[PDB]
């Protein structure tokens, strides 16, 4: 099988990262091709970059030109899926979805730890319209830059373990949701400092893309996300 | 004061029917300019649809280079209110939550009707994301395209009410909102027919919008909708 | 067009503060006419002189011998709304859901803060019942008498901006909603110590009132406002 | 012990049967007193006689000169409950609770059965307030005032089973609760015709507010309930 | 009438503690009787314990070959209620719900004071089931076991009454609900210490359980109750 | 890796049917071990039969005694799932949430059809508890007990079927989710007659757990699923 793993952002090596993560936990027999959007932001940090990820996205996967079995929209708590769920008819999984869902077999409460404090929000929302907010204790804000994260790893992973062991300690978390796709990987580390199991989205999702084509499961075309009345419509 | 009032589809005539309506409210000394985004579909049903007129929209009122006071974003259940939030640094009104938020002032519960089935549960997340959804007794589809109440107003117009009759009866509303702005416009005939006061969002939101400006508010820059961070953004 | 502006208390000098901040904003052609009830509490602070407010303000307002298009009921918390809008046939607006409405145009979340801790879960209570509290971030008491803004305010003064600030910082309101009718006219410090948009309820539901007016829009009488069924009715 | 049962409306007659039938299962050594308020309307029907209930039923238990234990508000759906608690240092119990809340011990979901569709928003409101809602699967009107029910007691009882076998079988109800003071004393054949426990408030309240002076409860004085602060007040 | 009041836990001195507190305000005409599980854990406190728990008080209730009128399950925060409730054509009342629902009739919020942290997501877990927890300001642990409440009872007193100044002072409690069986009768300490309403599960469910009784009132036997289907069912009793 | 999959009922000729689904989907390496409860009821209706299921089941993991990397509960709606995760180091999926959870990433809502209508608040509670019920548009019983599916499959089958229609059609399902056990294997008739995804929770269940397995994920043990404390503890 074929998973498209797209970047929310323009930054390529962010793909590579995502793609590595996503290889490393692939079974044997899927492919996984890491995309980067044509277009949007650097970094995803907010509601307008959110928004114009969303449309880069949908572009970047309909521009490709091999045929695919499934989709991985590997942003946190950003907009599109519901795009690519009327323009495909394979499954499409968001990390942010795939995090929380995994993590909630693993504990009574989940907490998510992102990077700036105002993508909270946004994650928040996210999950509430999932309906996977009920069980999650918090989404707590690290407050580095996606971008920041390779400069010193040190300080980013410390600034993620602090607010971790806040989640943990104050708002009752047993599991850790990791609240950036250019986190990913960084798990077992904070796993190891925090002593709680920590949910890479990225590979929770590949893993979830995997199980709904071995399930012969697709996006439900039947209301929400039929495909689009075919119409007029200018650019795309 | 100007208020920008976009149409989240690329219809011009529908443009036209959603600015009228807005000039026909809109205070002394209130301009309305009704803009239509340079690309997009002919009519928003749906999330892709829904997802591009988003950016359509923020595009479109960035591109205007004149001064402006508010902003009103024209479409039932579409996304991208919080972009302009962001972007702006002056209220922005969905004629979504505007139809709600005014409707609770009039009743213990509000129903909306749409045209397409399929934007129901869109309709129902924005109010949901908006917290309007609590005295919302349900969304209900027409049954209807959004182009059909031009081409076919009386059957379109009926089936309107139709759904409004049910939502007075078997969902308790008290109060219909309007669910499409090429809906502007249709509350008095409604009102007539059904009995229950009507609530076209374009008009409500035109209300709200000039009242934020009176009041001197704007949106909050501090945290959510704060102006985005400096950064490459391509294309 | 006419709008009472009806006080909850039954201290007039209120009464004509209010008034005064509903005449400021008020359209040209809007006459705003002040009413204080005819008995009760001189401030409301609490369940039993919230329901004496109430009747107050029904009769108050029947007693009214002159047309009008609009009534503002100006309390923070107050029961009574849902009277006037079966007595009436014309658009009633309470103050604490004009708030929280406009404020929820201008921000993720608000808090409302007002003055005794005794009336924070009335506020909350009248919030839920509006269908309203799903983006209150918080209500929040100063812990200052509403008799005393107008006898010792800047203590006062300090207190509620610590209140909002609390609200911004540890409940992340992103909009603040003033908490008491004699709070008409504050919002300026907090806007400038805290940076967010304060929120009169008095001018938001003068704006609002208009609008309605303007609108063509009044309370639905198919149902839960329906005209009151005529019958014996003692005392009244 | 003594224990007031105040009705909420003015019609003595309908104080006399909300006693009697407290009077029924009240324990030895209780004593009912059944109180009509000096003003307000003959029958409670909506938000404008339910707020001049609250203070009529307020008004009648000060003007009660004679020491008691606890107070039982016996309306469904009317408001004042908080005023008289933060009035007194007795517990005060409100049929409408006393009903949800024993029937929550009975059944999965119960259902309140009411008068006139009018109230059901009302009694809505209450059990939502009181934190009593989650279990209740609905509010559903007879059709019949509550007047009408002492005009024509076959029909109502009719319409009355009618609303409690729609309350099982389409809202999942498996216990119902009398939703008028005025019913007091029914609940018999409908559990013969649905097989489910129905729930007198009236008599529930009685259980309740007995079971709380035999506890030592009263209401908590600590914040919300706090004796009102002395000041200029009124009439 | 006659009401079982059963123990969650095999400890029977816990037993006779609920149970005479119990009879402390059993009505004239009401026998209280004690039960001790045959089966579980000394103390509930986890997941694993309580369905012990649940299975155990079901089938202690099954045992019991004389007449009873009501039953009330002795344990806060744990599972089976609906179990007994549709094994009998009684009523059952469970502590816990009968704590949360009287002290909704005296303040605008309760707040419940248990022992260990990891039994309080169960605690909150049961009072949203039973639709009793929209009214609840927090539910908050003394950090104390169940045992230790009567083996260090001055330590446990004095852990159990500073969470309940902290749900009223920081969660605005204006009631306080026991969150133990094992503190039964201990209401009216922490009540003088803290100067609000604290409820005792245990006598609250008595009067509850009575009122159910006196009213002619038992468990719907309609749907989600109704009597066990017959069926093969592999030991049991 | 080995997963035990456990029925929650007695009926060992259920047990094979739910491995033998089980065994269709598993990953090569991953091996099914199908467990039958050494007591408890033939099926499992009701509150009564759950919670003593909840004991068999973990009762018949415990003494299983050969190794294994997770385990799978099999009963739509039955109790449980906590208490094993307490006794266990490995993950443990519950077929009820893992249909549930797969569901939702396939479609705006989903509905469970079960089996008879008094297993239908338990079904209800289970995914209140489990934070998944936002996104289920209800709870259907077809009318057909456990045991009646193995009799008579043709009209189950249309049972179901017309349970599912009523979903969609009224409820605004969007993805159907089967709601028993040993409704293992029949979603290709509901996906034919429907149009929709129909998610068997067993076969969901082995994906999630061999993914959890792969992930190197298991049970929180911080807080509510933390080993049971050492205590005196009379068997059964």
């Amino acid at each position: 099988m074929r998973i498209l793993v797209v970047n929310v952002n323009t930054t390529a090596s962010i793909t590579e990262t995502i793609a590595e993560q996503a290889r490393a936990v692939a079974s044997p027999g899927t492919e996984i091709v890491g995309l980067t959007p044509y277009f949007g932001a650097e970094s995803v940090e907010g509601n307008f970059e959110s928004y114009l990820a969303a449309i880069a996205v949908m572009d970047r996967v309909m521009a490709y030109d091999q045929p695919f079995d499934a989709v991985i929209q590997a942003g946190y708590g950003e907009h599109g899926r519901e795009g690519l769920q009327e323009l495909l008819n394979v499954p499409v999984v968001d990390i942010t979805e795939a995090a929380a869902s995994t993590a909630m077999f693993l504990g009574h409460a989940y907490s998510v730890v992102t990077t700036l404090d105002r993508t909270v929000p946004l994650i928040e929302d996210r999950l509430k319209l999932a309906g996977l907010y009920q069980r999650c204790a918090s989404v707590r804000a690290s407050g580095m830059a996606v971008l920041e994260l390779e400069e010193d790893p040190v300080a980013a992973m410390e600034a993620i373990v602090r607010q971790a062991e806040l989640a943990i300690r104050e708002d009752k978390a047993e599991v850790i949701c990791l609240g950036c796709g250019g986190m990913a990987g960084l798990d077992e580390q904070i796993r190891q400092r925090t002593g709680v199991p920590v949910v890479d989205g990225v590979t929770a999702a590949v893993t979830i893309a995997e199980s709904l084509v071995r399930l012969g499961l697709s996006t439900s075309k039947i209301r929400t996300y039929a495909t689009p009345r075919p119409k007029k419509v200018i650019g795309w």
